[PDB]
């Protein structure tokens, strides 16, 4: 019993976590084979930060201007090329730590977990939903640029997230591993807003189903409602409206649970209309939308990896 | 900017997970040099929960009764012991993954992370604080028993916590490395009652200069207290009476805020006595209590591993 925002093991990841500097900025650096991946920002200084021109500002640099560092040990670059947002150095020496893995851009409202990296080495892991607006409520300092955020399925790394960037709002941007920016953001220090943040229903839903299994349930109501009548709930509430497709993600918790998602959509939509009048929900007084149904079921069956 | 419940990266941990399995019940054992760490219920039969005598139960059990296995390789066991409510399987093969690592009592209100494992495989982690009245509000599922909880400091794993049983409350309760439990629980079948639950004082101090630090202050007062007044209204509130030592550790965040102790437990009471009127902090709608002093710092330095 029990509900926790878990990230996963955060070891095979470790193992390819390395130090980029290039003249003054160091940031971190992914090693898979001999490639090591990191932001094309590592390129820029003090006067670059504004407004970059990035192939005039790399043509400046050759292979020798990169320093890559993994624990202690130095890696040769070899050659260097810029995909979009993400430079990729190649290096002559495969990392033997490389875990199976495979590069995938998720969707908003999809879970990953971080691991928060300084100079190239580990300071701590946690779980994180892509936004709707695609930013991460992150927790990055100076220097954490690079650190990249993960899936794990069984022996298999997926690689989803590299930090990026901190809004002046203090909300998070990045990119996938092949360097495209979640959202419309860009890399360089202008003016950038987020838009509306809305709530991932579909989560919601998932963590009331995890509340039943772990008997927190007071909130069940008499009442059942249909899609259209809880979106018209949703959207004043800035929820994402609900489809069949999140309906039929949700089956196998309506199964484990015998309460069907219409139901559970209709207690959801008094938990919106009248607050949760100081009760809590699984230890949390807000309504938590950063666990999809995957993450619950895992969590309520023990997926091991 | 951020704050995220974070926990350490797992991987010198994840090295150490191995599958323990006595008869027909399997858990997670933790292999350090040549040494296997268990709970000593891996003996324990369906018989046997209600009133075990684990001594009586352990002589009818040899080394080749113990099956130790780490991944799919099969450790020869030749020697066991107990010490309190843990095992000590004595292997012939000193685990090569073997981090620096110490035994350490935590004290109640200490935080470490939880790698919880099932059939010797890591699951996830995530970040635990050790209740006053010395139960953990963990995720734990059946087999979990033997995963653990630590903490690391640069390059040595502290370990502090070993899982051992649920409560029929659904809380958690384990033991030291050296196999004492924390507070008054054993290891059998048997009702067995938590006390009063109550608030960590000095981690929500903390957590309310985290807050500060990242720029979520309306809840900053215009009143002082004293120690004793503030402490008649944690008594109230079942929060932990706070002490000059409480007040000494909480040093380096009142210099690094400007805001004095006093006036910080100034804004707490009146954060207990007319709550937090719909507004968050920290995106929070509740006072946490499971970030220590050192856990703010950490988080807001940047410390790595
Ligand atoms: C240094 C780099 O390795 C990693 C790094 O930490 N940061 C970064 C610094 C410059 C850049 C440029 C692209 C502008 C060059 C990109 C990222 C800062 C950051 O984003 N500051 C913002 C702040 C308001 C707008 C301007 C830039 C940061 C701080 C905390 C968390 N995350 C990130
Ligand atoms: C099987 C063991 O390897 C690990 C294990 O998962 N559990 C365990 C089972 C038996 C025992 C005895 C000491 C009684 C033999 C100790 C622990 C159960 C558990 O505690 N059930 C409680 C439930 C109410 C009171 C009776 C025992 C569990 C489930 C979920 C989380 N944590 C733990």
């Amino acid at each position: 019993s029990g509900f926790r925002k878990m990230a996963f093991p955060s070891g095979k990841v470790e193992g390819c976590m390395v130090q980029v500097t290039c003249g003054t900025t160091t940031l971190n650096g992914l090693w898979l084979d001999d490639v090591v991946y990191c932001p094309r920002h590592v390129i820029c200084t003090s006067e670059d930060m504004l407004n970059p021109n990035y192939e005039d500002l790399l043509i400046r640099k050759s292979n020798h201007n990169f320093l890559v560092q993994a624990g202690n040990v130095q890696l040769r670059v070899i050659g260097h090329s810029m995909q979009n947002c993400v430079l990729k150095l190649k290096v002559d020496t495969a990392n033997p730590k490389t875990p199976k893995y495979k590069f995938v851009r998720i969707q908003p409202g999809q879970t990953f977990s971080v691991l928060a990296c300084y100079n190239g080495s580990p300071s701590g892991v946690y779980q994180c939903a892509m936004r709707p607006n695609f930013t991460i409520k992150g927790s990055f300092l100076n220097g954490s640029c690079g650190s990249v955020g993960f899936n794990i399925d069984y022996d298999c790394v997926s690689f989803c997230y590299m930090h990026h960037m901190e809004l002046p709002t203090g909300v998070h941007a990045g990119t996938d591993l092949e360097g495209n920016f979640y959202g419309p953001f860009v890399d360089r220090q202008t003016a950038q807003a987020a838009g509306t943040d809305t709530t991932i229903t579909v989560n919601v839903l998932a963590w009331l189903y995890a509340a039943v299994i772990n008997g927190d349930r007071w909130f069940l109501n008499r009442f059942t409602t249909t899609l259209n009548d809880f979106n018209l709930v949703a959207m004043k509430y800035n929820y994402e409206p609900l489809t069949q497709d999140h309906v039929d993600i949700l089956g196998p918790l309506s199964a484990q649970t015998g309460i069907a998602v219409l139901d559970m959509c209709a207690s959801l939509k008094e938990l919106l209309q009248n607050g949760m009048n100081g009760r809590t929900i699984l230890g949390s007084a807000l309504l938590e939308d950063e666990f999809t149904p995957f993450d619950v079921v895992r969590q309520c069956s023990g997926v091991t990896f």
